[PDB]
């Protein structure tokens, strides 16, 4: 909407408050003006009809229960979009930023979140498997990332192009949350997953068979469910990407670290560079190979590590 740039304040998923950029005309919206073409998110009212209504408040305070998934929604997104901006001269998921949009309170005990094509989709979880899932920022910014993809890569999201599109939301979303600092690790969605159960998260990069996810090519995933194993079979590019950063011995194979700052460059590279729709797992290699050599030179230690932890997980 028209109207003119304000600074709300409200409590997230976790009960953490927080400020957010709101836009004033008659009510308060969840409009950003301050990044790109804006941050909009939108109430789905637990409906499926997309997007809903872009979200107003009376008083530019949101503290109701009601209203936290939206705040961490709209916060996270522009955590995600500075991210990109900042440490990637990226603007917005196309690059010429275009305008994100959010929809919370999607459908009725929804354990789960997504990208539409469109526009990020967020459940609220039934109570038990899942709390408001825009309370992760990982998870936020996962989805983001499925948009850069789209943009960029393509990669078609079935068997390894699609396991490799889950691995890039999965690495991108994690140096997110590095990047905003508060409570970083290598898991996934540790911060709305199961409310019951402390120390879970729905899977492991740093070791993804601690969720009984592959770690090894030899161990992947060979049928038809989960779209040929997209969130099963990226264990095996999410365990090469954490030892390119942090290093390691796996399978006997070891693997010198570089951190995470170049594991980011190396992939963002990867996947604006060399990544193609039907891109498998050996071709992911190579493309992160010839980034490494591009940024770094062809006798760096970054190519040789990138080589090492393809080695490690199988992947030649
Ligand atoms: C099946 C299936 C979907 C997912 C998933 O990653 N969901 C998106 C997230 F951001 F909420 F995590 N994991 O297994
Ligand atoms: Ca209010
Ligand atoms: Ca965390
Ligand atoms: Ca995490
Ligand atoms: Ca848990
Ligand atoms: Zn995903």
């Amino acid at each position: 909407i028209t109207g003119t740039s304000t600074v709300g304040v409200g409590r997230g998923v976790l009960g953490d408050q927080k400020n957010i950029n709101t836009t004033y005309s008659t009510y308060y919206y969840l409009q950003d003006n301050t990044r790109g073409n804006g941050i909009f998110t939108y109430d789905a009212k637990y409906r499926t009809t997309l997007p809903g209504s872009l979200w107003a408040d009376a008083d530019n305070q949101f503290f109701a229960s009601y209203d936290a998934p939206a705040v961490d929604a709209h916060y996270y997104a522009g955590v995600t979009y500075d991210y990109y901006k900042n440490v990637h001269n990226r603007l917005s998921y196309d690059g010429n930023n275009a305008a994100i949009r959010s929809s919370v309170h999607y459908s009725q005990g929804y354990n789960n979140a997504f990208w539409n094509g469109s526009q990020m989709v967020y459940g609220d979880g039934d109570g038990q498997t899942f709390i408001p899932l825009s309370g992760g920022i990982d998870v936020v910014a996962h989805e983001l990332t499925h948009a850069v993809t789209d943009y960029t890569a393509g990669l078609i999201y079935q068997n390894e192009s699609g396991a490799i599109n889950e691995a890039i939301s999965d690495i991108f979303g994690t140096l997110v949350e590095f990047y905003a600092n508060k409570n970083p690790d290598w898991e996934i969605g540790e911060d709305v997953y199961t409310p019951g159960i402390s120390g879970d998260s729905l899977r492991s990069m740093s070791d993804p068979a601690k969720y009984g996810d592959p770690d090894h090519y030899s161990k992947r995933y060979t049928g038809t469910q989960d779209n040929g194993g997209v969130h099963i079979n990226s264990g095996i590019i999410n365990k090469a990407a954490y030892l390119i950063s942090q290093g390691g011995t796996h399978y006997g194979v070891s693997v010198v670290g570089i951190g995470r700052d170049k594991l980011g460059k190396i992939f963002y590279r990867a996947l604006t560079q060399y990544l193609t729709p039907t891109s498998n797992f050996s071709q992911l290699r190579a493309a992160a190979v010839q980034s490494a050599t591009d940024l770094y030179g062809s006798t760096s230690q970054e190519v040789a590590s990138v080589k090492q932890a393809f080695d490690a997980v199988g992947v030649k």
